[PDB]
């Protein structure tokens, strides 16, 4: 499966750093894709792929991309689709009139039309706090929430329990 | 020139928002061109064109884009270039061994940082970053670059701030895309 292998590849691109940003921690660097066009390329189409696979015949309208690492692969994601891209942002950053939603973060209210089809982006899902108020605003901007799409997913934290609408993970 | 009409396009797509963050302060709101997968073709092929015609023969081997609103862009244009993105982020969110720089706000003197890892020395780097306005946070990332023992061939910004003079406190030469 294309998917596969270059999840495969792409998890073998990821840095471990013990006891970052403390001590216990397992911190998950990405950021080597991102060094290697290669890498990065096979990132935005593993995603691209899975988008066409899980949705053929519905329109994306936007992807929806959380501060500040989603904005590393979002925007990419966004324009590699045909789609817009939209931040989620925290409290403060956006200029003008915002939704909000307490984990808090914001989006711009004039950002998405109401009944837009919409997937949320992140690098990672740990509590899933704040990837259950991106959806929350999603829902401020009545548009339809129709995936979240992660890269790295900590299932021992339960994240996806939060969140109302589907998940994907690329590296499981 | 295609540079020009892109320009011209993408500059009616700012959204102006007065006393925001602040009193006094005209934030130049430049998320209405991420929205529009026209619009953001537009300004990844307009900065494209520009590398390429400043620099047709040396070959950029990354892009340096500064967190956050760099990050909006700056991948995007060094996937569409098929180069390499490495961010400067904020103090204490780049793990392993970073080299730092110190930048000042209003109260404050904080701090960026990038991965010794990231950029091999002798590396041709572009930086990137959303709006230039006192020019430190460029300058950081400027010094980190230094520590790299890496080539600062260009800063590439959206917007700049004319009136605040951020360009005096670089080095490396600057293109900003919307004047
Ligand atoms: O799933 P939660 O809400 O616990 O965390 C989400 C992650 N938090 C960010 C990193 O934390 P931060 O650097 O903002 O403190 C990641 O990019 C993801 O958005
Ligand atoms: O030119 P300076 O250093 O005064 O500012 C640079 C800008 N500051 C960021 C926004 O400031 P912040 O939202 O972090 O307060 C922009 O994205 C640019 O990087
Ligand atoms: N006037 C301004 N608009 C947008 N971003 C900024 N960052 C610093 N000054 C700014």
């Amino acid at each position: 499966m294309p998917i596969a292998s270059y999840a495969q590849e792409l998890k073998l691109a990821l840095h471990q750093y013990p006891n970052f940003p403390s001590e216990g921690i397992l911190f998950e660097d990405f950021l080597p894709i991102f060094r290697n066009p290669g890498l990065f390329q096979k990132l935005i189409d593993a995603f691209k792929l899975h988008l066409e696979e899980a949705f053929p015949e519905v329109k994306i309208d936007y992807i929806v991309g959380l501060e500040s690492r989603g904005f590393l692969f979002g925007p990419t994601l966004a324009l590699a689709l045909g789609v817009g891209f939209v931040p989620v942002r925290k409290a403060g950053k956006l200029p003008g009139e915002c939704f909000k939603a307490t984990y808090l973060f914001e989006i711009q209210k004039n950002a998405i039309p109401a009944g837009s089809n919409v997937i949320i982006v992140d690098d990672i899902i740990a509590t899933g706090g704040s990837a259950a108020a991106a959806g929350e605003l999603v829902e401020q901007l009545e548009a339809n929430l129709l995936e979240y799409n992660f890269v790295m997913e900590l299932d021992f934290l339960k994240g996806r329990s939060k969140l109302n609408a589907p998940v994907f993970t690329l590296l499981n």
